[PDB]
């Protein structure tokens, strides 16, 4: 059959996932939705022409015997509650970041999932499904460059809104690097340090931008991550991994080249939504296919959600202290190995 | 509803389209199949776990009131017959190349389609859906380089089988360039000339490889197309369009870069099936979506099939004559404008 | 000692060579000059602060026992006369293109040089000394790509003056490709054909621009050379050699890259004089060093001058006829092997 | 006349400069040499066929009224003595790094030079004369990217000898970055911190390799410099400057590209001596031309030597302490502005 999916939270993110499941992907259907604003959920069912029940809350949606799996796409601080309820209802769950707002909240989810005996929770770190990152992972797993030693990366954005604050550089922005890098190199984070260059003219007075975040792993890999969210020129993700015997680097997004007016050039995307559309499609298709074929999910795990929560909190601490701060992680359970 | 598709011809190509419709794309289902070898069609229904009727021939399949659209993926010389039957049965049809084996056969299809009053026929020239070609088309349509003047392109393949013959360099290989280029520049072909370099050591004695094909358009654009099907190093498509004021060029397929052992490098694909998988997915999704949203197809047309048939025949003539040969095209009907 | 050089022709080209010998290179000095306009030669001696005698003509300059070698940098049609006189006077001679205006004139020079028993004549085809071309030659000589099969090249210039005529596309412009390519692949030219695309809006009404020149070698290498002298965007030399097993390509001139305003770009030079300055320096330094160390010159030869004269004439014939034209070359003497 | 140069120290470095002055450059001659090993100096005069006097020491060489300028190319710790003697003898001096082994020694030279009233001392930081760095400087001076904010750079070498020690990563290797970067951005260094990744398998047990050096300028520019001297793959210099509105990056050294065996690649040099040969030539030619045309030198100054000495010492301190260390610089004299 089609995997029958319910959606908890019908804002921009939920709508985009509803659109991809309904109009782009294979093997699933939206059969149920809920939102805090019931009127909004009804509008969504109408706009996307869904054959779906509108439920007043997640408890009633999760009680629907004909819902197999849910997307948790509500307000971030509301995610944890729905994830816990879904685990208890024994539904598969795809949770947009964050899994929970604290390490403790992630640990509550971890404890309950481990009881189930199979993986129900996939966290929405879509970078792992981007073709460039998949290529990097394959090269590393094949020992192409020997042991990784250093990672140099950048997350650049053209401009941010007036409400974007210093902490969000790590909470909303660097969190993607935080998830993908430890996955690439199969190592755990140990410490973080934040350094502030000269503030850019393109940043509002309350915002510290750019920033450099230096992260060391337990194995001794050193990551230097630049975050510059008012770079003006484009939305740009760059990542180079220096190994003992060679160096691998993430590609530019594909663009025709142009020779014109004394310049040889390619395009730089301006819109972050154009950068990872394929990865979002693949991540959800993987959720669907893994469930149908394996009876459990296969992507970033609740434990990856925990690592992101602990590490982001340490980075925010380091933003304030100017000192090297410890990333204190519990031992990874065999369940998540 | 799901668009209900029947498949005529369940060989490798038909199977791959069945796989994408069943497991990758949105909005369609395989409800019927037929193959000359009925046992093969039954095996296909079983292998892909289809809920589909096996019909003994295309006439019976096309008589099924619950088939909305068909794929024609049979032996090439058999395509024309099924396309004509499908038009008469008023079904939408996606036809793999060729539309027909002769200009005359394509004209028979054109005459019958024009009677219908809407487009039923989409021909499987998937290059138009490749992101690089879409980018080229957008640049041209926006006048980025002024008038196109010259096109330099190459279609390279690592090695061919013992049964690949000189004519197939244009019939099976260059036909893709033949379709995409006139579309890019909105011009008609007027003449073709073939020049043979030194034969490669990598080619079998009966095969002329490489070849250069020089094509001139009515507007005066000159295309120099290299075909080298035993290039050894990779499967490689290259295309540069020189305009009055600048030059645009198709990108390399996306690859991580590597610094190792004194070389800075990216990957070249070895497998043509890895080069255009995304384009095949997009072309079929467009077939489905166009039908459901517009009630007619929107891709390469029966007329494009005709242009390909006329032009390939002229190229094969030029391969034999060593002279400049005319491409004689009827006026394009308003139906296809 | 310093090699004592006399200069015959003190126009722009002669002045630039005088400047490089006097202010940039090692091991030579300008001791004598002559120009048709004696006042101009005197001004040159003063402007460059030379310790040099001004002679009324080349005969008197060549009679100076203390002149070891001469540069022939006069009006093109005047070159042949001075080269012949210098050979008879037993001086080494560096001759700017052309060696002579006709195949017959080049053959007169060849006959007289062969009598000398050592190479006196170096022709000013500086591309052979450009680092990119040297790299191409090394790769070819090391069999990196197997046998060369095809060459795709372009010679592009931003705009030309009102006096630039169709024939000059081959006589003044393509002549550089004509010299360098047969050297790269160690093959002789056999035929040429000219094809005219759509005329560019950037070309004046009397000029055919762009042009494509197709040249076949005796060994069966096919060269497609684009000439576009009003391309607007830059001065740009491109060259790709397709071999049996791989492909080599001339590099872009070195430029920093820029990410800015949605584009990732490098520089394209606008000024042809910036493209080959290093090659001009190296070619003259080689003239000097070869003479001092070997007692004979080592660069492009009088025979290379002959090949250029024959081939340019065939191309101009082909420009007019629209037909394939023969390049008729005498057998290369052992003297020039 | 030719600038008459004496050479103090005829080892490998002195010999290479003698070779370039004698056989490659314009306007100077080697008229005098001295070495601690007089037999070595005599051999050098013979090997290079110099018309030069061999002096027993630098005092006697500097007393030669017919010596205009000297190269100081002796053992590093011996440089300071000869530079001071040359300033007192009122000769122009080109000094290979280091200017002196301590900040105090550099300050002694600075004090004596300032008395002269014109610049006599040029320090051999050749990177400033490399075409890529010149291009970076021009872009910065033209405000192409707005204010520089961050610099990401790497100095990589394939392997080092058994005698290469941890301190040399900054003293001999990073010193080049240390000189060029403050010049590029016209800012002073304020602090340095060293971080050690996982040790490479390619490094001997006594050596800490790779290393990351984080340098902050007074203006707030943050530099992250990777040093990896056993990277195996090549000798490789990389440098990216992130500005407010865009990013500029040093180019790869020019190389033909190759498509072969499934890879599209360019060359990475293995030999550091091939990386900067042009810069060494240009730096010495500039020394010669500046003296002859301006009567004083124009390259990196004694003050730049001082900055390098102070900064290298701070980096070595940071290598040992693991803490952020201050770079304590005296105010730059107007003499050196
Ligand atoms: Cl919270
Ligand atoms: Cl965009
Ligand atoms: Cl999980
Ligand atoms: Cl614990
Ligand atoms: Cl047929
Ligand atoms: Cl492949
Ligand atoms: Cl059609
Ligand atoms: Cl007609
Ligand atoms: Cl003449
Ligand atoms: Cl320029
Ligand atoms: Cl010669
Ligand atoms: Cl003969
Ligand atoms: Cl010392
Ligand atoms: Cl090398
Ligand atoms: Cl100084
Ligand atoms: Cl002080
Ligand atoms: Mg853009
Ligand atoms: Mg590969
Ligand atoms: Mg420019
Ligand atoms: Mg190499």
């Amino acid at each position: 059959m089609s995997l029958r999916i319910g959606v908890i939270g019908t804002g921009a993110i939920g709508k985009e996932h509803i659109n991809r499941i309904t109009n782009k992907l294979s093997g699933a259907e939206i059969v149920a939705v809920t939102d805090v604003n019931q009127e909004a959920a009804q509008k969504v069912v109408e706009q996307y022409q869904l054959n779906a029940t509108v439920y007043p809350n997640d408890d009633s949606l999760l009680a629907d015997e004909n819902v197999d799996a849910v997307l948790v796409t509500s307000w971030g601080p509301a995610h944890e509650s729905s994830v816990l309820k879904a685990i208890k209802a024994q539904k598969y769950v795809f949770c947009e970041k964050p899994l929970a707002t604290t390490a403790e909240g992630c640990m509550r989810i971890v404890e309950e999932e481990i009881k189930v005996g199979k993986r129900l929770v996939q966290v929405g770190f879509m970078r792992r499904y981007d073709s460039g990152y998949v290529q990097l992972k394959e090269a590393l797993d094949n020992h192409v460059i020997g042991e990784p030693l250093m990672i140099h990366c950048a997350h650049r954005n053209p401009t941010v809104g007036d409400n974007y604050t210093t902490d969000m550089a790590v909470v909303d922005t660097l969190v993607h690097e935080i998830d993908v890098l430890h996955w690439l190199v199969n190592d755990d984070y140990e410490s973080v340090q934040v350094i502030y260059p000269k503030k850019s003219k393109n940043a509002l007075p309350h915002l510290k931008d750019p920033q450099i975040v230096v992260i060391e792993t337990k194995g001794g890999i050193v990551i230097n991550a630049e975050i510059y969210v008012n770079c003006k020129y484009g939305y740009d993700i760059q990542c180079e991994i220096v190994g003992e015997d060679g160096i691998i680097k993430l590609p530019e997004p594909s663009s025709i080249s142009l020779r014109k007016e004394g310049r040889f050039s390619t395009d730089i995307l301006m819109d972050w939504q154009r950068r990872f559309v394929a990865a979002y499609d693949v991540e959800i298709q993987d959720f669907i296919d893994s469930i149908q074929k394996k009876g459990e999910v296969s992507g970033p795990t609740a434990w990856d959600g925990y690592i992101a929560a602990v590490t982001t909190d340490a980075c925010v601490k380091a933003q304030e202290s100017g000192q090297k701060e410890k990333v204190e992680l519990k031992e990874k359970p065999e369940f998540y190995q």
